[PDB]
């Protein structure tokens, strides 16, 4: 599923992100977008053998198992094809255990790169959450 953004936040904003842990919603809509462009499909290798997947681009080595990752930890306790589904419960609830870490938001690199510092209340401007 491709999300719409408004539909993303209102999505996020009922499973409780809205500043989880001091991040206002905005910060999850950013990484999202610059994570997989709102694709609950998207996937990307890593080079160690994990990959990234979904709309947080969560990665196989500490989060999820997907079977082909020796060594995989599933911090999340979930297969990573749960986090593929356009429901984004599974990915979301993962999420929240990833910003409980002690760099926060930092482990979403993108999220680092294109989101951290800016004016991120901008990406639920005109949403009607
Ligand atoms: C929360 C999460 O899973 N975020 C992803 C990052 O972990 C990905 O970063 C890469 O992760 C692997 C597994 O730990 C590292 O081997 C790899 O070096 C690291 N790459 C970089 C550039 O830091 C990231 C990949 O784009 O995608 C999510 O942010």
């Amino acid at each position: 599923k491709v999300y719409g953004r408004c539909e993303l936040a209102a999505a996020m904003k009922r499973l409780g992100l809205d500043n989880y842990r001091g991040y206002s919603l905005g910060n999850w809509v950013c990484a999202a977008k610059f994570e997989s462009n709102f694709n609950t499909h998207a996937t990307n290798r890593n080079t160690d053998g994990s990959t990234d997947y979904g709309i947080l681009q969560i990665n196989s080595r500490w989060w999820c198992n997907d079977g082909r990752t020796p060594g995989s930890k599933n911090l999340c306790n979930i297969p990573c094809s749960a986090l593929l589904s356009s429901d984004i419960t599974a990915s979301v609830n993962c999420a929240k255990k990833i910003a409980s870490g002690g760099n926060g938001m930092n482990a979403w690199v993108a999220w680092r790169n294109r989101c951290k510092g800016t004016d991120v209340h901008a990406w639920i401007r005109g949403c009607r959450l």
